[PDB]
């Protein structure tokens, strides 16, 4: 009961919002169950992901439930030039060049992109390397993820700056507690309206 | 005597820059006459204005005499998910699912785009719900407006942050006290020198 | 001994990256050799120069060995409306407003866009009027280019915000006095080991 979480495109007549784990193509994109992309132009969720080069290994890892909007990127590490001096690329023209390569040793390497569950990325959105998002946080419009995004907590900009936080410290512990997301499908059916409305404590 | 507010493309040969009103045809956008989009691609200004659901029933009011820069786009209510708990939307994927519909009460909605007259809006600008631009305000390109504009101040940035005003308080307070886009068009163009070069204190002589 | 700076698509099956020197038809567009642009869907670097009118007479001048990213924007000074009174340009609709038109004394005009060498341009920047970039700095990607850059600075955001300088003042003054783009490629290519890897002692020792 509910929609197939590997079905590409879940909404009939709606050829823009894709389910992200059943498109996947390249490796180290692990994209949790039921999170999706609603894209400008009808594009792949993965046409989104730059400057992704498996030799540099880094990965992007979204959890289930998920929400992101058109347009929004992911800068993987690759984008990052060299920085102990001239960030020209020499190296990419050849020509005799071809062999002042760095290794990863020499490359500002920040680490993997991690994104929770169900965490709305609004519209517009870029997300820098390295970054973490927590579980129930909601990114802005056009914001540009430079830092890390605690749980359920609201942020926007650029650079990103915090907002507020979604409830009380006290009640963020209850959902991170709760983890509805991991919970089996037929008992998160039987609570959608609880999860849905914010009355978690009936549970 | 000056172009038709009426007509969609009033520059010769230029295809992207169009009036906004004789274009309007889907509803809860009101857009004052004069004012025009300057497009990237030929997009229609309508194309700009998302997440506009006739059943949220939210409206997009822009004034008279508005620049509203290539790339511009409105972000009206229904963009935002309900916030009581999940934000997800599962309703949307039905398969059972379409029973956990919320209600309007249930969701953040904020009001109206209200944008008012002569304002400049710069190239590439995201405005988002319930924003109020007041008149003869500038944005600056690149801009996320995401609080209220004041009138006749400049501003720009992600979010929204001050930068001047254009004139002094007691200059300001004229100008909104003229009102001269709502005067009748004849009497516009016999002062137009005057409302071009920002000379206040000629029109108060004249009016 | 390198690639040709001549050469429009420098990089074998490369059809995105551009060497931007080659590829300019207009005057008052000067970018310095082996500084190129990696384009989105295949638009050539003009097409990034906005609002750019001769009448104006404004000019965009990029230096060496610079990397300006994809979707990059460089926002001329047409872009401006006069701000007297009414910034709506009546002169544009022609039907008697033609007669209103304003002069280069009447306009907001800001002088050139200059960009240093060796610097970094992220993906989807925004470039304003009459900005300065100084040499080796490096410009956050989706930056909106609002105030001048300094030589040698990392910045970013919307408006623009400094961040950090990439090296000590000291090692900085010694970078520009080098000025290791304007050597003699015979030069360049015997020392790009420790241009690449800010071997500053070993260049000055050299
Ligand atoms: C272990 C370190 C990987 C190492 C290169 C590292 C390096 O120089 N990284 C700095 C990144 C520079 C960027 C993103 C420059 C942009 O301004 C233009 C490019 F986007 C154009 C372009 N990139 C490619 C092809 O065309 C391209 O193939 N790459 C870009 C970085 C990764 C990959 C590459 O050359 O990896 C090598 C492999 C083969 C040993
Ligand atoms: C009285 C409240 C109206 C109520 C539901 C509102 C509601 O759930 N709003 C939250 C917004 C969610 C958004 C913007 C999610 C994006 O991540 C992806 C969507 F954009 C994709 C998409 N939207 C639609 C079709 O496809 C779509 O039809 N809608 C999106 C919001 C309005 C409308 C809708 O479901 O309205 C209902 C009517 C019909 C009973
Ligand atoms: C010595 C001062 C030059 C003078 C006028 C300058 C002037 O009024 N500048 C203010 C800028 C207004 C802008 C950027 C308005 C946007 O909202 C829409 C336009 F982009 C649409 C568009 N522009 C053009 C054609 O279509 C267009 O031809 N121009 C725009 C500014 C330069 C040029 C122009 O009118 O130059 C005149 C020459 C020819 C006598
Ligand atoms: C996933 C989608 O496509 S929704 C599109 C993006 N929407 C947004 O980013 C709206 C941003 N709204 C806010 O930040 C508001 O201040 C909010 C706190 C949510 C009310
Ligand atoms: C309506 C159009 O297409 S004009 C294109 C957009 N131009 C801009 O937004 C430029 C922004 N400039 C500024 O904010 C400056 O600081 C300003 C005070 C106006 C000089
Ligand atoms: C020229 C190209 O295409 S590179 C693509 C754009 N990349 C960026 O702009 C990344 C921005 N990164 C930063 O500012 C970081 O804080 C940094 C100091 C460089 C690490
Ligand atoms: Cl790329
Ligand atoms: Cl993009
Ligand atoms: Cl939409
Ligand atoms: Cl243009
Ligand atoms: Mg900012």
């Amino acid at each position: 009961h509910g929609p197939d979480p590997e079905n590409i495109l879940p909404i009939k007549g709606n050829r823009n919002l894709q389910f992200i784990k059943p498109t996947i193509t390249n490796e180290n994109i692990l994209v949790g169950e039921y999170s999706y992309y609603d894209s400008k132009r009808g594009e792949s969720f993965e046409d989104q992901v730059l400057y992704h080069y498996e030799v540099i290994g880094d990965k992007l890892i979204i959890g289930r439930f998920c929400s992101i909007g058109p347009g929004t990127t992911f800068i993987m590490n690759g984008a990052n030039h060299r920085m102990d001096g001239s960030t020209y690329p020499f190296h990419l023209f050849r020509m005799g060049w071809e062999k002042y390569m760095p290794s990863l040793k020499d490359l500002p390497l920040k680490g993997d992109i991690e994104i929770g569950n169900d965490v709305w990325i609004g519209r517009d959105v870029t997300i820098m390397p390295g970054v973490k998002i927590g579980d129930g946080a909601i990114i802005a419009a056009e914001a540009v993820v430079t830092k890390n995004v605690a749980p359920y907590s609201i942020v926007g900009g650029n650079p990103l700056k915090f907002i507020r936080k979604r409830f009380s410290d006290g009640v963020i512990e209850e959902w991170l507690a709760l983890q509805w997301w991991n919970l089996d499908m037929k008992i998160i059916n039987e609570n959608l309206p609880f999860i849905i409305n914010g009355d978690i404590e009936m549970l």
